[PDB]
């Protein structure tokens, strides 16, 4: 099973020149929870953006370039991507916007953060049918001292 997971601002933002502006402790915990003991496959813009590898997850970078850094794997193509996570049940996409472009069809389950900001950004999640989505879970957040806008998380799973 392929899932996406995401955090979305107003328009669908996801960053800004390659990076991602807001502060968001709780939705980064949520990230952790959802990805640890997972593989996890990002694109090359955003491995630099993270920076260094995600403890306690297999790091899958998709680029059409070799690789630089022997602590993650690098894969050239989204069917070998998908082949380097072995048979686990549960492969989690983390972009960019390209990466979900090309795996949302494949995708069964969306995990989505909708953050109460409007945010200037470069980058957008695709757009997703929404008759071809079914909200298994929703949950909403007020702003409060260590998150400073509301949110709502929520896992969409395909019809
Ligand atoms: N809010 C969120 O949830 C969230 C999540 C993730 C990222 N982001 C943000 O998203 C932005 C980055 O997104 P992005 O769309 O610019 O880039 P991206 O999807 O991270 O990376 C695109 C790069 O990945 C490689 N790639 C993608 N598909 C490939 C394929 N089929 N085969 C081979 N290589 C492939 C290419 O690398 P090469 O040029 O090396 O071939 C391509 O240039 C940043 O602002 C980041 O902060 C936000
Ligand atoms: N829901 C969601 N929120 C995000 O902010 C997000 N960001 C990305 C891309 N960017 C990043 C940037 C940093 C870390 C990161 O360092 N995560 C740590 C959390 C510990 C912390 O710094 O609080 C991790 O161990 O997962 C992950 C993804 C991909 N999917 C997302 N999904
Ligand atoms: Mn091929
Ligand atoms: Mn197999
Ligand atoms: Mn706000």
């Amino acid at each position: 099973m392929i899932s996406l997971i995401a955090a979305l601002a107003v328009d669908r933002v996801i960053g800004m020149e390659n990076a991602m502006p807001w502060n968001l402790p709780a939705d980064l915990a949520w990230f952790k929870r959802n990805t640890l003991n997972k593989p996890v496959i990002m694109g090359r813009h955003t491995w630099e953006s993270i920076g260094r590898p995600l403890p306690g997850r297999k790091n899958i970078i998709l680029s059409s370039q070799p690789g630089t850094d022997d602590r993650v794997t690098w894969v050239k193509s989204v069917d070998e991507a998908i082949a380097a996570c072995g048979d686990v049940p549960e492969i989690m996409v983390i972009g960019g916007g390209r990466v979900y472009e090309q795996f949302l069809p494949k995708a069964q389950k969306l995990y989505l953060t909708h953050i109460d900001a409007e945010v200037e950004g470069d980058t957008h999640f695709p757009d997703y049918e929404p008759d071809d989505w079914e909200s298994v879970f929703s949950e909403f957040h007020d702003a409060d001292a260590q998150n400073s806008h509301s949110y709502c998380f929520e896992i969409l799973e395909r019809r």
